[PDB]
């Protein structure tokens, strides 16, 4: 059936991180992590007398936050009081004139030019025009595409409501101040309250996404970063970016698990026990998945629903009835489109190719692993196959981005 | 009393199916392969060929030709006259002048035996050509197993044609011959016969075996033997002891865990599988481990099996039970010594506190973890201080090698 | 059509418990080892310490490491290849779009491994490092093995499938490795089991191949190795030829039975007791043979057994059986072969006369005694010549080695 | 029961030739004798020119060959003419008068008489006043006891028939003549004849015999005289006497084997064969011998033969009735007081501790495999010990009588 329910709980790590074999194979990890953060810091201090602890790089990325505190305070008022009031102005007097859809096109019109211009152009506006650095200038698009995801979401779980015909209203301003917070991307009026907030819980959680945060940024520093350097002096077409597509591939697979644990996991746990959400299945064991028809385990689920039921099930409805397959490719259409925007004008850089090549590349590993070929060597094939792809097109892409496409 | 074999396949195999853990498995297998591609390829690329040319192994195997056929001395020597003596001594028993005199002789011929053919000609063929510490340990490791297999053959028999009509029963050597092979310590005719021996399996493991030995050279060369050499030639001021326990801790995690897969798991399956064992109890969940005085999990079982049954047991029958704590002691005492011997005679170098830290050292993590603290950063500070205390004395100890010894 | 196994001990162990003949036995016995303790005290009172030494031995043996490395690769090779490719063509036979394009690229590879692996390998192996002629015969002697084990392998299992249902049955790996050991050299899964192995049995055989091939070498060099340099140095007069020829006779036939019985008795049974073999028919009684079209005797039976089942019946299903001549002709010429590449690459020297020269003799020695001449006359003049031309034509063969050769 | 019988035949050697792998044993053994010969010849001619064949030893040892001829033949034909018709004259009137043993007495005495003087010492004194050369003196020692046993057999088979009462009298001089060359030392009237002569045959057999002994005096000239010679030199006191008693077993073995086989079977079956004799039991499988008592195999029939008959069973006749020790005793110093004479005569050297030495070694033997010990082990050192003994004995009787009985 289609909607959303609140089985799972917790999420999906806290379920598996007290097995007992899975638990200690988690605090070695852990230790393995602090062990090497104190050799890299007492190695390289009694032979350098620094302690260098680089603190430049996120210094210029973050680059001007005061702008980007003031317009996400402005797109919040903005996304939590213009659509809601409108909707509220709009259903209200829906059928008591108006027996053709004047009325409608009309005020649909107003709510989607203000969508496309406030909501799509005065961040993109506010981005572009101060020349807005990648970190912040993240931010933002980030921000930005959650916001439209959230108003297009609390416009479609009411508008087919008040049609049908009593007439639904719109909800208390008490609870959609509530679901503006949600960890979720699809509009309901129905979150359980857990029992309690557990401030120590909450507490160590933070605790645990800035040091998440921080050693990612450290491993950055110290890893990726003189990487960077080596290919900013000569980058055009040097056979020696083959060195450290060779050197890259392990901070890189680290960088992807801790930023997935990070944002996917205590982020999204913290701001549940702060809100007392319910669900907490904020992701799946994609590491399992095999395919992406009738099978898929999105490593990403608030994207992943909304993508499906609010994107894929109206592209079936309109355009035919057994052309699945056109369908299937509209919601490839409509990801790859906006994920190469937020990308493009995240990165000043238009290189459309990246996710559709991404896409290509998951269809080699599903097909490899997909042919009832359990057989390990596969796996491990996969798996080595994945990591190095990854890092291979991370590099074209800094490559083209840093040099064909910054010199003439 | 008694071991009697009831479980099978070891841990790794049953562990590993459960999904989580067999993706973590493969993942770590495809970070082994990828690490080993890109160095090798970031390696050709900074310097030319390739840079690993197995130059210590020539080293530490040395003297081959000579470890073959002391180990064909030695086995031949086990097969026969530990049990030729026995045969002898169990048709004539309860037939003497004197009670006694008979085993009074006889085991004076059976410890000649274990101290001099076995307590002696590899340790003289060991010393003699001073050889290699590799083929050294080899030497010792055999002479060791054969020494307590030989020990359990006795304990095993002579304790049941004692006590007393047809009470003296004497085992086959066509058992013999099995029980010299199987994966164990404890003498038995007791082992079951797993339908067929699974030859693509033992296929496997074997290839397995050598490629795991071949990564645990390559990663301790290239890792680890620069600072070896450093430690080697300026020892003595503090930098740099700090330097290299401050860098031995990674690889030397890696190579324990290669190690201790590749012989306890992957080496012991490839033969019990060979002989049909069964029984593949070889190495309980160590990580998991609380503490000594019970409910201890040892991380190999055969040598805990041993030193159990055939000291702990004893000591108790010498002392009466109420100074159980002094029995406890000398368990230690001969698990020490016994250590103490291999590790001295295997790296000529006469240093008897290692195992002894060692001890205080476990002892001192099963006080972080255990008293059901549980809490995860009581567990974490154990692992950080597991981790890093092994590769701090493994430092100190290479550094007493090297330098006072050298010097 | 086919051999299948009947006989048991050989001919020596039932032939010896005869009075006489044991009391033959026991006088040669006493013999040998009162001439061995003789030329010791005689030589230790006329030269001062024991005259000898082991010289040549290490010389012969040589690169020992090479040939167990290259054994233990021959021998995996073989255990594995030639079974799993057959295995493979095994299971998907009389499926194929052209009924023998599946025979045509299987077989191909399968020819590739006798002649790359098994035909070059080895041979490789041994002409790198030139190796001592007493390793390379081992080395050739395994590989001629190796190869006729698989050629049989295939020959026996073939056949049996490519008639036609369930017509197609494969043999168990655990026999495959069994036979790799057996003492034979025609593959079967038909091999009874002696009750035991009886370890006195094997032991009592394992010292006396030792002893025998001591003994084999202390005669060899004593008694001919100064002969050997003397027909080095001056080879060309005929002397030095003669001198040699009548010198080289007694020592010659004494390190012939003993090798003879060293190697197809006591190796063999030692062998085949610790496999309980069973059918211990190793040799015909070589001293009474007659001719050669009809009934003859063979002095060890496993290669007369491959030669004439797997040459002489397929020249026969060859050539239709009216040229049956032509059909043996080639069947000597397959033996000639064989023996002319054995014995120059185990000899560096490419002198192909030897064997036809010696089946020419064998041919005027059955003429000699055949005919039911029968008089003793006869049969002594047919002694005298086997001793005299095995004499005269190993002294030959030496100096064409030493002289023409070395000049 | 007591008496000879004609069951065995041809010999025991001819028996097994024939078995197909002793047959091939023997034929090898010949080769390697006839190889053995063409190697020394032919490799002492190419590299000393002489192909010496030295014919010294026996030229000096077979010495004053008439003086034997002409004795031998007065003693065949005394030991032919004054027994014979001694024993007539005795027998024709035994009891016609003379009730008393006076007679009997008186005539018995002369017989002694004749026996001890002239075939005692008419053989002694001629060969010890021309100081005969050994080789002869063997002869003539040897002709003349085998004359006296066979004159003692031919009165001990006649003297208890004549008196028990009729009165058997004495044989054809047409059969004596012929029991003196019979092979035999049992004195019958009774021999069966075998069908015909084989002229060819025993030709063969002298040939046989005559390359026998021309075969054992080479490999003495070539192999024991040289020895001899480096034992004349120096042989008071050297402890290298040690160096050719390790250095001559094996020519002792082969001597010992080839004069066996000459003597005791071409000689004798071939003087059978030309008198058709039908025995020819000549020696039994020694070599399978155990012990004394009841199990010995003697490897010389015809003595032991006459040695049991006439000495051991008047023996225990005479001494006591349950002192069997006593009479095994008594023919153990008959026989070694004989064969030290025998020996001491010929040799020109009284040392009377040789026989009774081999006897001592022959229990030590019998003793060492007569404990139900057929292990092999034990066997094989008997063997051993057997060659390497009597070889030991053999070189101290050569030196005792070469050096301390030769110099003062
Ligand atoms: C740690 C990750 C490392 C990744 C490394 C690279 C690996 C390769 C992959 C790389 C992905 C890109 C990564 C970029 C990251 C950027 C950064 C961000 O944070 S952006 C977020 C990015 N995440 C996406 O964009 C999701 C990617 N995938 C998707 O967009 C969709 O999930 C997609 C297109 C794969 C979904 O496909 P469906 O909806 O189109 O198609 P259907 O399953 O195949 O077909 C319809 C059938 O499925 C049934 N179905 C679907 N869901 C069902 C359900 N829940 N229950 C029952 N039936 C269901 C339907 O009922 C129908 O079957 P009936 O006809 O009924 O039999
Ligand atoms: C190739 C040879 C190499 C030899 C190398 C050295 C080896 C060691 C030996 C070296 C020997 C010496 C060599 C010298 C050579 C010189 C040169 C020449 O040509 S000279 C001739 C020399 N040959 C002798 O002189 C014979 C040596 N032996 C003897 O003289 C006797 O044969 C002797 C003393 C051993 C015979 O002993 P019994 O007659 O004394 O004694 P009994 O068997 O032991 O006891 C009586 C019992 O045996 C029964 N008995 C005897 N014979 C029997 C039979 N045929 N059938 C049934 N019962 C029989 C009797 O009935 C009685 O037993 P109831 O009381 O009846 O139960
Ligand atoms: C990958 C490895 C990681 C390395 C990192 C090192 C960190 C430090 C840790 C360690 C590494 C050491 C490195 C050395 C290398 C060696 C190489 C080898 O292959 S050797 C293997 C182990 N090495 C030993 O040295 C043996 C272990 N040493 C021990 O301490 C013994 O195992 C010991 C002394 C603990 C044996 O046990 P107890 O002496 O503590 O026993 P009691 O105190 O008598 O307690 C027994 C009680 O338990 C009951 N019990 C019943 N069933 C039991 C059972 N199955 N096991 C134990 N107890 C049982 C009995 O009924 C009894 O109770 P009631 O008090 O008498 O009433
Ligand atoms: C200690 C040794 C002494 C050395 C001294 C040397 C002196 C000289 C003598 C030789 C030493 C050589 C030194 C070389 C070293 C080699 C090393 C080894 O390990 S190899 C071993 C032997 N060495 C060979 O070279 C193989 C023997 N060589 C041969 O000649 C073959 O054995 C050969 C050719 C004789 C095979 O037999 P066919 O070819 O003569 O056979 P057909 O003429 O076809 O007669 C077969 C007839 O017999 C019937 N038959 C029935 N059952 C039979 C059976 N069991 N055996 C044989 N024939 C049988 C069949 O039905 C057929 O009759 P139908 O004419 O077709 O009607």
């Amino acid at each position: 059936e289609q909607g959303k329910i609140f089985i799972a709980r917790r999420s999906l790590l806290d379920e598996l991180l007290e097995v007992d074999h899975i638990r200690t194979i988690y605090h070695m990890f852990i230790a393995l992590l602090i062990l090497f953060i104190l050799s890299t810091l007492v190695v390289d201090y009694i032979d350098e007398g620094r302690l260098v602890l680089e603190f430049s790089l996120l210094s210029y990325a973050f680059g001007k936050f005061p702008t980007v505190v003031w317009t996400w305070w402005i797109m919040f008022l903005s996304t939590f009081s213009v659509p809601y009031f409108l909707f509220q102005h709009w259903a209200t007097g829906y059928s008591k004139s108006s027996h053709p859809l004047i009325r409608s096109l009309f005020h649909g019109f107003l709510f989607m030019i203000f969508q496309i211009g406030v909501l799509g152009f005065g961040p993109t506006y506010v981005v572009l025009a101060y020349t807005l650095p990648p970190a912040s200038r993240f931010i933002i698009i980030f921000e930005q595409i959650r916001f439209v995801m959230k108003a297009h979401s609390f416009v479609r779980e009411n508008v087919p409501r008040v049609l049908n015909s009593s007439t639904v209203p719109i909800p208390t301003v008490n609870q959609y101040l509530y679901f503006l917070f949600a960890p979720t991307l699809i509009y309901r009026d129905s979150y359980p309250r857990n029992p309690t907030v557990r401030w120590g819980y909450v507490a160590m959680k933070f605790a645990q996404v800035f040091g998440c945060f921080f050693y990612v940024y450290y491993i950055f520093e110290r890893l990726c970063a003189p990487l960077f350097r080596n290919i900013k002096q000569e980058p055009f077409s040097a056979r020696v970016l083959v060195l450290c597509v060779f050197n890259s591939i392990l901070p890189g697979v680290l960088i992807l698990f801790l930023t997935f644990f990070a944002f996917l996991h205590c982020w999204l746990n913290a701001f549940a026990e702060m809100l007392r959400f319910g669900d907490r299945m904020f992701y799946k064991d994609w590491w399992n998945s095999t395919s992406y028809s009738n099978y898929y385990r999105t490593w990403n689920v608030v994207v992943h629903d909304w993508l499906y039921y609010y994107a894929y099930k109206d592209f079936l409805w309109f355009f035919s009835k057994r052309f699945k397959s056109a369908a299937m490719l509209a919601v490839f259409a409509v990801s790859a489109v906006v994920h190469e925007y937020a990308l493009a004008v995240c990165l000043s850089f238009f290189y459309p190719v990246l996710f559709v090549l991404f896409m290509f590349f998951g269809m080699a590993f599903n097909f490899i692993v997909n042919d009832s070929r359990k057989k390990p060597i596969w796996n491990v094939l996969m798996w080595t196959s994945l990591f190095l792809g990854n890092g291979v097109l991370l590099c074209f892409y800094s490559q083209e981005w840093y040099a064909r496409q910054h010199c003439p």
